[PDB]
């Protein structure tokens, strides 16, 4: 269902009496060209809350379009599946704007996007905003490294809305993770799965993670690979 | 004084009654080809203790040659200036062998060599050896990152011979440095300049470094850039 298919599909999505709530357009050979129509659906639709458009060519220039309308505080978007969209840090300022302004957005899935450390810093500007209500943030293969741990650490204790943070298959660094343990103990509200899957650590780090689960029993799970 | 010049120079260096102790061949348009002759000088010379051959094309394949003779426990080499020699982690196993076996080697200067984290791991195998007597190790622009901090941390407290460690212009990470502070306090003998020059840190890290100097007064200096 390439870009043209979306132009046609959006005819129904923007239509009155269209009560569709969840729409998956994952891997539909889409490009940023279709974002102009999807953005309109997000703006006008009274019912669409779950939009999954990852595994597409909706790169930074595409997300910026979706964000221009998704940032509207009256938008009903709750879950945004911009997974393997080929995003870079370039559009994280747009995602940040949406996170900051759109109080209805509770789940954002960015895995597969090579956002790097710059992207995390930009997202944090929104995530740490008092009006951000994001609960679940997924950051697996996002090409992150240890230099972003200070910003992720900030989110772990400073974001009062965040509940889950699915860090994953990226070379984050085991030392960085040990820092997370120390800060999470400081009354963090991040009680859901912390990810860190497919991420390997030395002994001291693994010990720290096991300790965290015991010392902070309100935490659902670390979910180490071994 | 290219490789040929060295072949001629070594005639005097290998000669009896040649009491030369310090020789600088820095930036002399040398390649690994000359190492065959320099290595012979190191093996036979009764007086040469200071050999500086950096800023040359004496890459990994060149160092391996020098190491083959410098590793000899009867070698009089004390300072080895393999600075900007264009070395990679490939020859660090050779340098490790020298550090482990040659008890007369007290200063090793590797700045400018893109050794990376793999190089540090390999050097540590030698540096942490009970027979290693190295006192000064220079690692400035060595293309290191935060993933080597566990091995450097081990070096900081486990090597009883090391006195100075000139970490420098590399993106080591400020979190990594904070770890160094914590371990140095554990009766480290590394009381000389810790380098970390031209390396910029966040507030918490700078505070930790200033604290280290106050809490561990036997430490000569951290030497932060600001």
């Amino acid at each position: 269902l390439g870009d043209f298919g979306i132009r046609l599909l959006c005819v129904g999505l923007k239509h009155l009496l269209c009560n569709l709530k969840k729409l998956w357009l994952v891997s539909c050979c889409l490009t940023s060209a279709c974002c102009q129509d999807l953005a309109s659906v997000l703006s006008t639709s009274h019912s669409l809350t779950r939009l999954y458009v990852g595994e597409n060519a909706l790169g930074d220039s595409g997300v910026a379009i979706l964000c221009e309308k998704a940032k509207n505080p009256q938008c009903n978007l709750q879950k945004l599946g911009l997974v393997n969209s080929g995003l870079t840090s370039v559009c994280c300022s747009a995602l940040s704007s949406v996170l900051s302004t759109n109080q209805n957005l509770t789940h954002l899935y960015l895995r597969g996007n090579t956002l790097g450390d710059k992207g995390i810093k930009l997202l944090c500007e929104g995530l740490l905003h008092p009006d951000c209500k994001l609960q679940v943030l997924e950051l697996d293969n996002c090409n992150l490294t240890s230099h972003c741990c200070w910003d992720l650490s900030t989110l772990l204790t400073s974001s009062q809305s965040l509940r889950k943070l699915s860090l994953g298959n990226n070379d984050l660094g085991d030392l960085g993770v040990m820092m997370f343990c120390e800060v999470l103990k400081q009354q963090s509200c991040l009680l859901q799965n912390l990810g860190l899957s497919e991420m390997y650590f030395n002994y001291e780090t693994k010990s720290a993670l096991e300790t965290l689960q015991e010392e902070k029993p309100e935490l659902t799970v670390v979910f180490e690979p071994s």
